[PDB]
C-alpha cells in the first residue's frame, strides 16, 4: 500500500496471505517521504498474513527510514510533534509467521502502536529487529533464530517499549550467545523459556503478580529458588535458598540452606538446618575477629572465633545500640 | 444473530471479519429472551473475527444476563435448574481480537464454556466482566484496558473462574481504585507482569507448575522475593528474602538477610548472613528477658536480654521437654 489512509473505519488491509522467496518484502507498508508526498500508511488491518524465505525484511509495519525525512512531515503529524520512528498509524496486527529469514523476519516503528501474536523462527538472520519507541507489543514468539549467526541478536527493542510474553530459544541459537534480547531501555514482562540470564538485558524485569512458589525438580537432585542481581554480575547469584539432599535420594531427609555468596563463591556462607541429619542448626562464625562495621544491627550477636585463645567468642551489639564483647564458649 | 441453534454440528458463527462502530456490540448474541419467542444462541463458532471500536462489548458471547430473573426462562431452562448467567451454550471460543472499546471489551456468560486465545487492548474501558462461572479462560492479555477509569479494574470476574495465565500492566494502569485485578471470587494462577500483590484481589492465588527457577532483577540494586499474606494485611509482608551487594556493584558478594515483621513494622527483626563480608550469622534476640509462651519447641534455645548482667542469657527448651535458663555467654 502507498499513501493509503483507511480513515475512521479502518477500511483497506491484508487479511489471508502467503509469500515465498521476495526480493525485498511480502508485505510491506512503505517508509519515509518518497518525494516531496508521503508513501507512509495509516489504518490498515493485517491478520493471518505469512511472508516466508525474504532477502531483506518480511514484514515492514513502519513508516520511518533509518535517516531522518523533510522536516514537519507532508500530510502526516510533524517530526517536531512526533520524533524519528515515532508517529501512530494505528494498524491493528495479529497472527503473523515467518521461516527461514536471510534478513529480519520482522521489524516496524512508530508511537502508541499496539501488536500481538508475531511469530518469526527458523532464521539465518534475525528473527526481529525493532526501531519502536513507546509502543505496545505481546505474545512475541523468536525461536532458533540466527541459526549460522550473521547478527547477535535474535530481538532487539530500542524504545521505551512495554511488553508481555517472550518465549525463546529454538536448538541452538543465539550467535554462541551474546544476548537473544538487547533492549536495555525497554521495560520487558513474560521473559521465560530455556533463555540463559545471560542472554537477558534489559531495563527492568520482574514479575511479581506469581503467586506461593512451589519449585520441581527434574533433571536436578537440588531445588532452589534463586535469587540473582545482574549489576552483582549475570554468572552469579547474589543469594539463594538451596535444598540438597543428605545421603542418597528417597532419604526423606535434606538440609535446608540460607546462602548468600561471598568472594564470588556461591555457599561460600551458608547456615544450614538439618545438615547430615543432625537436626540442629549449623550456623557460621567469622574466621578472625570480628570488627565493628561487620555489624549494624541492634539486639543482634555475631560469633566469632579467636584463634589466639582457641575459643568462640560473640560480639554482642546490643538493644543499647553499644558493642560488648563477650566469651560465648569455652570448654 | 437472534434464535440460531447450531444444534450438535455448531453451525453458523462469524469467522474472518471486522466489525467498526456498532451501536451495540459488534458481534453479538443477544442477551436473554428479548421478543416473544428466545432470542438465545447456542453452538456458534467465533474465530479470527476483530471488531473495532464498539460502544459495549466486542463480543458479547452471554445469553443469559438481565433477562428473566424469574422462575421460568423462555425457550430455555429454568433458573431452578441452572442459576443466572450460567447455561451450557457451548460456543466454540478461540482467536479473538478486541480494541478501541469505549466500555467493556469483552463479556460473556455461561457454564461449561472453555475459552481460549482473547487479546483485549487499546481500551478506554476495562477488557473484561466475566459473569461466568464455572468457565476456563487461557492465555488471556490485558494489556492497556480501563485508561480512562470509567470501572475499577482492566479485569472483573464476578463468579469463580479458573483463569490458566494472565498478563497485566501496559504502559498505563488502573488509578480508579488501583486494583489492576479486582476479581475476588475467582481463582487465577499464572499472573505475568510486575503488578503488585496488593493489587491482585483473587480468591486463590497460588502456582505449582513451575520447576527449579531464577529470579532476574535489573535496574535493581536488590532482588526482593516476598511472602505476603494478605489476611494479615494487603500492603505489608509476613516475611521475606532479600539480597543486597555489600559495598558498590559488581563486586560479586552479596548479603542475603532472612526478615519478618514484628510490631506492624516490616524488616524489624532479621537474621542476616555474611554481614558486611564477615561470613558469619547475625542472631537476634530478645530485647527483655524471654517468655516461656514465647518458646515451645522442644530441643531449642532462644537467647535474651538482660540488661544489668550485661550477659547474654539463653532460655533452653530442652529435648525433655523442660525449660532450664543456662548462661549463654559471659562478661
Amino acid at each position: 500500500f502507498l499513501r493509503n489512509n483507511g480513515g475512521f473505519e479502518r477500511d483497506g488491509g491484508v487479511i489471508g496471505f502467503t509469500s515465498y522467496r521476495a526480493g525485498e518484502s511480502g508485505v510491506k507498508t512503505w517508509q519515509g517521504t518518497v518525494g516531496s508526498t508521503t508513501s507512509r500508511n495509516y489504518n490498515l488491518q493485517f491478520r493471518d498474513s505469512v511472508v516466508i524465505y525474504p532477502v531483506w525484511d518480511g514484514f515492514d509495519l513502519g513508516a520511518d527510514t533509518d535517516m531522518n525525512p523533510e522536516l514537519d512531515r507532508p500530510g502526516d503529524y510533524p517530526i517536531t510533534q512526533y520524533p524519528l520512528h515515532q508517529l501512530p498509524l494505528n494498524h491493528l496486527i495479529d497472527n503473523l509467521l515467518v521461516r527461514g529469514a536471510l534478513g529480519v523476519g520482522f521489524g516496524m516503528d512508530g508511537k502508541g502502536m499496539y501488536v500481538s501474536n508475531i511469530t518469526v523462527e527458523d532464521c539465518a538472520g534475525s528473527g526481529a529487529y525493532l526501531l519502536t519507541h513507546e509502543s505496545v507489543f505481546t505474545n512475541i514468539a523468536i525461536i532458533d533464530t540466527n541459526t549460522k549467526d550473521f547478527q547477535a541478536n535474535q530481538i532487539y527493542i530500542s524504545g521505551a517499549c512495554r511488553v508481555n510474553g517472550l518465549r525463546l530459544i529454538g536448538i541452538r541459537s543465539t550467535d554462541g550467545q551474546g544476548l537473544t534480547i538487547d533492549a536495555p531501555n525497554s521495560t520487558v514482562s513474560g521473559i521465560t523459556g530455556m533463555v540463559d540470564p545471560s542472554r537477558i538485558n534489559v531495563a527492568n524485569l520482574a514479575e511479581e503478580g506469581l503467586g506461593n512458589i512451589r519449585a520441581n525438580s527434574f533433571g536436578y537432585d537440588s531445588a532452589a529458588i534463586k535469587l540473582r542481581i545482574h549489576k552483582l554480575s549475570k554468572t552469579l547469584d547474589s543469594g539463594a535458598l538451596y535444598s540438597h539432599i543428605n545421603g542418597g535420594a528417597g532419604s526423606g531427609s535434606a538440609y535446608t540452606q540460607l546462602t548468600a555468596i561471598s568472594g564470588s563463591t556461591p555457599d561460600a556462607v551458608s547456615l544450614k538446618v538439618n545438615h547430615k541429619d543432625c537436626r540442629g542448626a549449623e550456623i557460621p562464625f567469622v574466621p578472625d575477629i570480628a570488627s565493628d562495621d561487620f555489624i549494624k544491627d541492634s539486639s543482634c550477636f555475631l560469633p566469632y572465633w579467636e584463634n589466639n585463645s582457641t575459643s568462640l567468642k560473640a560480639l554482642v551489639k546490643k538493644p543499647n545500640g553499644e558493642l560488648v564483647r563477650l566469651t560465648l564458649a569455652t570448654l
